[PDB]
């Protein structure tokens, strides 16, 4: 079954996949994700034993929780002027 390292990689393709997303400008699919990504990197940073990856895994999930808040408040700003 699945290892810790394979949750792990599993994160930080469904992030890699929101940046590509992102970049590309489609923000909702891009913030969904985000969100599922950040799932991954959660159970990762839970169960990782190496002190290297964990300190790198989790300066990657503030920055892609933060990414992850703006688009939101970007696409709730899109949805009210749309109105
Ligand atoms: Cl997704």
């Amino acid at each position: 079954g699945m290892s810790t390292g394979d949750f792990c990689t599993k994160g930080i393709e469904l992030v890699q996949k929101a940046i590509d997303l992102d970049t590309a400008t489609q923000y909702e699919e891009a913030y969904t994700a985000y969100y599922n990504g950040l799932d991954y990197l959660m159970l990762c940073l839970k169960y990782e034993k190496n002190p290297k990856s964990k300190d790198l895994i989790r300066a990657k999930f503030t920055e892609y929780l933060n990414r992850a808040e703006q688009l939101k408040k970007h696409l709730e700003s899109e949805e009210a002027n749309a109105a």
